[PDB]
């Protein structure tokens, strides 16, 4: 407790006086050089979880954005997360939109950016992510933790479909599972040419997958796709259709939207909004795509989630397992801890014998 207890005292500090994107940089330096605490307890049996043949220790993990070079793999995930989404990467490495470019809202716990997928590029990244590989082979810690890489296109590609090549191509070996982050045909395009890359690691390689994958699962990556929350009712309809004929293995909702306009501090800002302002509408999504796709694709949850009621509420409504961003900001290091906590208790209250018996009760 009092090493999770005098880092939050910091944090609460720097969130205070210090600029956003800078705060967070420091706590990944923080990370990358190992001080900062762990969650070294056994986490329940009865809060496991998995998406396919996908298992996470526990239901809870940092979203893509958090760290997006995978330079603090270690770390975040020894705070108490069962796993990490790093990315969104592109091919080659892109500057990002202009600093500052980031904002918090500590009243309303919300965040807005205009990033602009700022990161080092898939050659770089790839090496950052072999190189955590190799340490988990040898961190107790690490075992059965799970790295997901969320893959984009450059800011000005001329084809969409072999931005996404290239990537699978130079990570894919190293990643548990792959989220794209992105027309109804288009999209069906895009996530069958995806597949199909990851098949091809498969085909190429004369080594067994014991020393194929070095990757967690030592099987071939999961595929994903990222959903924004600005559509219509028609777009989502049509989505879900290509995500069910594409036999995608999962969908996660969602990723930050524009349609917030209550936050004074943010009144002249552009970018995507996350936080608690995020989570109604977050909310709302997933139920409609698991009613769209008749609870045949799994989900993860992500907008909004701080405590122990608002994951119950995103697995009650289709969600599997849950992604945290903003709450790492706003109540820090011990996030993972207390949110397993507070999960573990309401599952208990409402009369629940594990976790998978209240996925999609609501
Ligand atoms: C600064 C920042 C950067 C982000 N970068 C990415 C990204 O690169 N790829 C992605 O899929 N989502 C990105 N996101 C969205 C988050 O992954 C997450 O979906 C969103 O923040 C909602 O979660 P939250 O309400 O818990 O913060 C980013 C969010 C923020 C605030
Ligand atoms: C205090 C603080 C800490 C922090 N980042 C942070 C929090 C917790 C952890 C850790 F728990 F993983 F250590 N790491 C980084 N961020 N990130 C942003 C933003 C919105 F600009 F991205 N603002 C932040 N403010
Ligand atoms: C305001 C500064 C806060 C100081 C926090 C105290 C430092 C504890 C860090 C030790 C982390 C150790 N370990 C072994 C988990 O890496
Ligand atoms: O890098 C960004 O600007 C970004 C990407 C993303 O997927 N979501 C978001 O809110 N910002």
């Amino acid at each position: 407790n009092p090493e999770f207890f005098l880092y939050d005292i910091f944090l609460k500090f720097c969130l205070k006086y210090i600029d956003g994107e800078i705060c967070h940089d420091l706590f990944l330096l923080l990370g990358k050089y190992n001080i900062l605490p762990y969650d070294t307890s056994n986490d329940s049996i009865y809060a496991c979880t998995n998406i396919k043949h996908l298992d996470f220790i526990n239901p809870f993990g940092v979203a893509a954005g958090f760290d997006k070079n995978g330079v603090c793999i270690d770390s975040i995930l020894k705070l108490g997360f069962s796993f990490i989404e790093i990315g969104t990467i592109t091919p080659r490495g892109q500057t990002g939109n202009a600093k500052p470019r980031i904002f918090r809202d500590v009243e309303s716990r919300s965040i807005i950016n205009s990033c602009g997928f700022n990161n080092m590029g898939c050659d770089k990244v790839t090496e950052n992510l072999i190189l955590f590989r190799k340490r988990q082979e040898e961190d107790k810690l690490l075992s059965k933790h799970i790295v997901g890489v969320s893959i984009g296109k450059n800011k000005d590609t001329v084809n969409i479909v072999d931005d996404l090549k290239y990537c699978i191509n130079k990570i894919g070996r190293y990643a548990d599972y792959i989220a794209i982050n992105v027309e109804a045909g288009k999209l069906k395009n895009i996530i069958l040419s995806v597949k199909e890359e990851i098949d091809n690691l498969e085909k190429n390689n004369i080594m067994n997958d014991e020393f194929l994958w070095f990757n967690t699962t030592k099987k071939k990556p999961l595929v994903f796709v990222k959903l924004a929350p600005d559509l219509n009712q028609e777009q989502k309809k049509e989505i879900a259709d290509v995500l069910l004929e594409t036999n995608i293995d999962g969908m996660i909702i969602s990723n930050t939207t524009t349609q917030i306009n209550d936050i004074k501090s943010f009144e002249n800002k552009k970018g995507g909004v996350s936080g608690a302002k995020l989570k109604d509408i977050s909310t709302k999504f997933i139920c409609e795509m698991y009613n769209y796709t008749n609870k045949q694709i799994p989900i993860i949850a992500s907008g909004g989630i701080f405590s122990g009621l608002d994951a119950l509420e995103k697995i009650e409504a289709g969600a599997s397992v849950c992604q945290l961003y903003s709450c790492l900001v706003f109540n820090g290091m011990k996030s993972a801890v207390q949110i397993k906590r507070e999960l573990n208790h309401l599952l208990y209250q409402r009369g629940y014998y594990n976790l998978k018996e209240a996925i999609g009760r609501k």
